[PDB]
């Protein structure tokens, strides 16, 4: 989370100004006035949360789910994007299905020996699996996935015959996806949309015929199984193609949409008869939520020639062949505000009344439960590692988190900065805005922190707007991978309040390849010390989405969304998951701390695991990397930074005594507040163990250096604030969130403030 | 063995003061006075001695014994504790039983070829064993053990079918366990308690069904054997779990016990209806011997929240599910004093009468027989090495030890220091205690010396109490692994004399997480120049266990315990044992010695094996590392150190001639005494061979340097004391106990003392 001036936001978060979504900079800040209105309505739904396992499992093969998986891993994987992955899949499909000699060997690994298929007899000496290893001996995939699926295909056609014997199970986790963003991602979605039928044709048709030729009872089959399989499988590859270009089909349908949206001349492009409203594309006229796609479309590219245009087509088929209707992906689909139904909102602020502090945010989780495991692997190959939870720690650490959910009630937490608003009087107001006030998005942090990219660097990248060109396919674009969502954020809850629309193409002087965002008249109070666009007249019109909110009521969020950990152990007690690795090793930390009793050190430390009381050291337990909370606590941390900076500056001059004590008074309980909650972090499960062992180490150190004489230090306040805050902070260190610098900075905060109490306790 | 002041023992062996078992240090030495009495009665039995072979053997598989083995090796192994070992076992059990493709391969190694299971025909071409190698090809264990057991499982279900053909046998040794100690060990015992049923569910149920499906006569089975086996085996894995947490269940039942023990407020924790005396937990009310578990429980940890508390539970099941009733382990179980029935006791001492010398000890072994072997191995893999004893040496070396048992009659040996007591007059007594007097435990030495850790370093570690943090999982904690037993020592024979109890929780000023040991009123003589707690009034009350003994009568031990070497060769003539390696290589020593006949050297040496008269050099004979005796002879050695130090100081000043000659007189025969017994060490079998060869080497050296002229040196006393004491000391060197420094120090002792005789010889 960060902040920016309202009047100067283009001079501030210039990239974030939506005008930036277009190549606009100019003397002019886009906008103007023009024409055609329609609230763009019905946005694609909420891909957030909803994490769960899925089962690849059966060779009966559902292409659909597998597609979902492809996009899933693709975003989650080591190789963007889905597109190239689909190419690679087709390559593999050639190398396998279109490469018959393999199949001879496969049947050879099955019943193969001599005079196959050993007449009418059964005998299916196979785990599904053993086939999988044999294919693993064949061409490696960077991303096997389908390497399972091809086996699944082997099962599907060998299912009618007596080789159902192997049947085990296969499992894989989801992966959270954003708003969801970029049209390139849609490109992935449409090629995947092809995969739905690029694959299913081989996933289906198949054969009920041949049992195993029958030929009572059925049947002998030399290479004939491999024969009938592959040659048909290759044939299935032939009908598969999808023909139609990925980026092209989206480019065109987007073209027709955006120029439909055009107030300035559609010209030869136009609404027409069967050119449009073909009992579906008009439903897209209702799906105008995917707006922004046109934005980057001109931005990522430029002119959007329909090139395979035709005029019968399309219409005809291509818009019909649009992805969401083929429904792969976290492409999701829904009405309006439900995606906004996780938007916080607090006008706060006063007298002016509008501007100095108006925050937004999101309601969120703390299902405390979090898990860890051994990576058992019945056979070496890749990462098909079975794992079982480690409940003995897994519960109590989660139990350790139980108060913590009552702590940092993020909604209530927002109230914190809102409370700051009255600081500092008195009223400005025209001379210096206004303020960002608003963003502090848990979502933007988690989206990037999930890849451990650290979002915070991306933040400033949206401050200046321009990407800092960290040229690497998993570096630079990933930053931008967020920025899209970031824009995608405000627009959606800029829908509600208000369905005001349009705007114009804003050609400027260069160059008319198209350039049209959206406008929002909303409705207003009669005073405008906020927004460069003075246009108070009745209401702002308005060029940029945020100002609507800037003129918006606090409304106070409905907002309920809060995720949940997947059950995992109940299934991986049977079957392997594959986001692993990712989840990592993973066991810090040795948090030593000093106690400077008069002119002496007596630093102590402790070896994580026995805080849990378990013994001894564990080597290979594997905690996840829980998300969500990181964003909260970070926001909490950084916002404290905003806090003490503001207040300290206030006492530095404002000015005028009646206020200074107020803030410096204010300051105190702020810290005092945190003080209190920090004990809840610790001495209440399980950091009491921490203070316990610390006392042990320190007194025993007294004895070891000799005297325990001075060692009254199990006592009061100063040492107690020391050890306690250290403790809760410490289990918090054992918590996988917030590093360490936050710790020293935190004690840096309390240390001037006062500490006093004596609150303990 | 060592010594310490009685009044100042907290300033001395501060760790040993039981108050140290709690975090207590303070201005105050724990104690005070309070309430609720009940002698804590019925201690878990005597795991000492009782060494013997056990047979893994049959695939009929007894989980119980195997469990015992797991704890056994665990303490004895390269990886503490049992807990992690059980985890690793579960991991392996996944990697094996829950990993089906393996089993296909296994049947393939059995009858596997084609169209399995080759109809109704028998043919069981297998040694049990060959399977074991095939599984060894699979995932390695650091600790195979169960790797055998899984094979045993293969046998158990393949037993109904014609594959009983392989049946050989499998064997493994015990391992001595202590008092026995720490509740973490109990944690091992409870997870092992799970193993009893974590394992047996797969060890049992199994199948009588299918013969081999029958299908007369029965049966064909492709992967169907592996199928039915593993899938059921995995299913058996599912019912296995044990669910309930290791450390938690003990933590809770211990909580209820200790707070039941609480004189200070139980508060919400309380005795109640079905909360307690549920026809068993009350038997634990009678099993209050496992006291101390609460002690370290607060010490190792802190607050003992019952967390899975409930109130129905537990009660209900968990205390029922306590380990000793599931009886794994050397957990052992018994009435009172039998564990104490190996406690020596000698008040000695005089006039005062109580304090200056009051010793304790233990009755002990010398079944002289000790053995050595070749490590024959029919096939390379690990250490399944067959061994046969080497009787020709093995008997005579044992024969060599035969007098030695009559020597060093440790009970009679105790009399030595007791005899020292009259030295030195005259009576103190208040000004300087008192003395430790008491400990010199064979047990504590052997417990650590078995791992060749050398206990003696641990000794001083209990002098200062604090561990010196030699951070290594098989270093530091192992020290502490002893210290527990060490405390565990005195308490038990602090039971008898007297069943006096309670004590209070001793919260001090920090911190009430619980802290309650035990107290002992006993009954006394009316004088107290012993114990800082003057409380003579009728009797001491008393804060620490040792003082009871300090006020105790000599009583003189019943005490009979003395172990025995296992028969070994009679079984390893058939089957491999697996404590091997451990037992080591193992053949020192080249003990050269000089004879400084006037102004000339003539040093001689001899090559161990021919002392036995055998020829030639043996490469690979493998003596054990006999224990027990090491502790005796060490105690003898160190106590001589106490002896000559004391006496020499006495002549240095005490003071007053009548005493000095006494002690310096005393001194003489002490040495004279040892002189005599040292000949019994040697020239009576088999060190006569040593003096023989020494004479050979020396006279032949005379001839080789030329003249044998001066060589009368097969003659008298001085040279004879030289060579004889050297001899007995030498075979003693060949004896695997007492190093070498002891030798030079020993001759250092005799050399001033006088030597004279002429006793020969």
């Amino acid at each position: 989370g960060f902040n920016l001036k309202v009047k100067d936001l283009n001079g501030s978060a210039r990239g974030l100004t939506q005008a930036f979504a277009i190549g606009e900079l100019k003397n002019q800040l886009s906008v103007g006035a023009l024409q055609l209105p329609l609230q763009f309505t019905r946005t694609f739904s909420a891909s957030m949360t909803s994490e769960l396992l899925w089962e690849v499992g059966k060779g009966n093969i559902d292409p659909v789910m597998y597609a979902r998986l492809f996009f899933q891993y693709a975003q989650a994987g080591g190789a963007l994007s889905v597109d190239e992955l689909v190419n690679q899949f087709t390559e593999y499909h050639q190398s396998t299905a279109c490469n018959p000699e393999i199949w001879r060997k496969l049947t050879a690994y099955i019943t193969g020996s001599s005079n196959r298929a050993i007449k009418a007899d059964a005998v299916g000496k196979v785990p599904p699996t053993a086939i999988l290893e044999q294919l693993r001996t064949l061409a490696p995939s960077e991303h096997e996935l389908f390497h399972h699926i091809t086996t699944d295909f082997v099962c599907h056609v060998l299912s009618p015959l007596g080789f159902i014997l192997p049947d085990a199970a296969y499992v894989y986790r989801v992966g959270r996806t954003a708003t969801y963003p970029n049209f390139y991602a849609l490109v992935d979605c449409v090629r995947a949309s092809d995969l739905r039928r690029m694959l299913t044709a081989l996933s289906s048709v198949d054969s009920k015929m041949l049992q195993a030729t029958f030929k009572a009872k059925g049947a002998l089959a030399p290479a004939l199984i491999s024969q009938h399989l592959a040659n048909a499988a290759t044939t299935a590859f032939e009908r598969s193609r999808g023909n139609f270009d990925a980026n092209a089909v989206v480019s065109s349908v987007l073209t027709i949409l955006g120029r439909l949206w055009s107030p300035s001349t559609p010209k030869e492009l136009d609404p027409s008869a069967r050119l449009r409203n073909t009992n579906g594309i008009d439903q897209l006229r209702s799906n105008l939520a995917l707006f922004i796609a046109y934005q980057d479309m001109v931005k990522q590219r430029g002119r959007a020639e329909v090139i395979f245009s035709d005029e019968e087509l399309s219409s005809t088929i291509i818009p019909w062949f649009i992805e969401a209707m083929s429904e792969v992906s976290p492409f999701k689909l829904r009405p309006i505000n439900e995606t906004t139904s996780y938007i916080g909102q607090t006008s706060a602020i006063d007298h002016m009344g509008q501007p100095s502090h108006v925050v937004v945010y999101e309601d969120w989780q703390f299902a405390k439960e979090i898990t860890a495991f051994t990576p058992v692997k019945l056979a070496n190959n890749s990462n098909q590692r079975f794992l079982d939870v480690e409940p003995g720690i897994s519960d109590r650490m989660s139990a350790t988190l139980a108060p913590i959910g009552n702590t940092f009630a993020v909604s209530a937490f927002v109230k914190n900065r809102t409370a700051v608003y009255e600081a500092v009087s008195q009223r400005g107001t025209v001379n210096s805005n206004g303020a960002e006030m608003t963003l502090g998005f848990p979502s933007v942090v988690e989206r990037d922190y999930a890849l451990d990219r650290d979002p915070m660097v991306a933040i400033a990248a949206l401050r200046t707007g321009i990407v800092d060109e960290s040229l690497e396919a998993r570096a630079s674009n990933d930053l931008k991978r967020s920025m899209f969502n970031y824009y995608a954020a405000v627009m959606h809850y800029a829908v509600a309040h208000n369905p005001e629309v349009v705007v114009s193409e804003h050609q400027g002087v260069a160059a008319e390849q198209g350039s049209l965002y959206l406008v929002w008249n909303v409705r207003t109070e009669l005073r405008i010390p906020v927004g460069y666009n003075a246009i108070e007249g009745g209401s702002i019109r308005t060029p940029e989405p945020l100002e609507a909110i800037a003129y918006n009521k606090p409304i106070q969020p409905s907002e309920v969304l809060q995720a949940k950990v997947l059950d995992l152990a109940n299934h991986t007690t049977s079957i392997h998951i594959w986001p692993w690795h990712e989840a990592s090793t993973e066991f810090a930390y040795e948090d030593a701390y000093s106690v400077t009793i008069r002119n002496k050190r007596y630093t102590a430390e402790v070896k994580e695991f026995e805080l849990l009381g378990l013994g001894q050291r564990r080597e290979r337990v594997r905690i996840l990397k829980p998300t969500v909370a990181h964003a909260i606590i970070q926001m909490w941390y950084s916002w404290f930074v905003e806090d003490d900076r503001t207040l300290a500056a206030a006492r530095r001059t404002s000015r005028d005594d009646a206020e200074k004590l107020a803030i410096d008074g204010r300051r105190m309980q702020n810290a005092v507040t945190l003080l209190r909650k920090i004990e809840m972090i610790g001495t209440t499960g399980i950091g009491a163990s921490a203070v316990h062992l610390a006392q042990s180490r320190i007194v025993d150190q007294m004895a070891g250096r000799g005297l325990i004489d001075d060692s009254s230090d199990l006592h009061v306040g100063i040492n107690r604030h020391r050890i306690r805050i250290w403790a809760g902070l410490a289990v918090l260190q054992m918590m996988g969130l917030l590093s360490r610098s936050e710790a020293e900075a935190l004690t840096k905060v309390l240390g001037d403030s006062n500490a006093l109490g004596m609150v303990v306790a």
